[PDB]
């Protein structure tokens, strides 16, 4: 016969302390953007993005990550 | 025969402390954007984005993440 | 017969302290951008980005990451 | 005695020809402009301009200038 | 006695010809502009200009200049 | 007695010819501009200019200049 005991344990801690957070600035695309196009031929699919796109400012007062996995397998 | 005891345990903790949060600025796309197009031929599908799109400001007072998985498998 | 005991333990800690966080600046694409195009032939898919795209400012008041995995297998 | 005869003459001509005039662009101040001030003391007059001021576009189909003077003087 | 005779002449011509004029571009201040000031003391007059100012685009289809002066002076 | 005769003559011609004029670009101040100041004392007048000022684009389709003077003087 076979007997299996599986009891792993976690009690872990993650933390931050800050006296103050501030005076934070992000200014993507401050300059002029220009595009000019003539006589182009396209014979297959086209995708275009122009200007100030997808820019992120991300200022979490704290932000932390855990990942865990368990896979007990018989045959 | 086969007998299995599977009782994993987690008590883990996540935190932040901030005395004050403020004076945070995001100003994407401050400059002029311009596009001019002449005599283009397209013979298949087109997508276009122009200007200030999809920009994000994300300022959570705290924001944290856990992922966990268990996959106990017999045959 | 076979008997298996699997009971690892974690009590770990991760931390940060800051007296104050501030006066932080990010300014990508401060200069002028220009593109000019004539008489191009495309016989293939086309993908284009112009300007200030995807810039990230990421200012976590504290930020930490941990990953764990367990794989106990019989045959 | 004294006698004076003063009979100057001008018959001069000024001209332009243009077959067509067009596609003229002026774009002053295409980028973002920013000013920040703290704890300034002024004990006399202040004058200030900020932004896009006094810019000129001047496209006369023709534009020409003549100046003339006559100063006939006795004693 | 004294006699003075003053009878100068001008018959002159000034000209331009152009078959076409165009595709002219001026873009002063395409980039971002920034100013920051702290704790400044002024005890006399102040003048300030910031940004894109006084810029000129001048495209006369023809433009020409004549100046003339006559100064007959007795004693 | 005294007699004075002043009778000069001018017949001049001045010209330009162009088959076509175009594709002219002027782009001053394409890059980012920045100024930072702390704890300055002024006991005297101040004048300041920052950014893209006084830039000229000057494209006369034809452009010509002439100056003349006549000065007849007695004693």
């Amino acid at each position: 016969s076979v007997q299996i005991v599986y009891k792993p344990v976690d009690l872990s801690k993650v933390t931050s302390k800050c006296g103050s957070l501030g005076n934070i600035h992000h200014k993507p695309g401050g300059g002029q953007v220009e595009v000019k196009s003539e006589k182009l031929d396209f014979k297959d699919r086209v995708q275009s993005k122009i200007g100030s796109l997808d820019n992120i400012t991300h200022v979490p007062g704290g932000g932390n990550k855990k990942i865990e996995t368990h896979k007990l397998t018989f045959r």
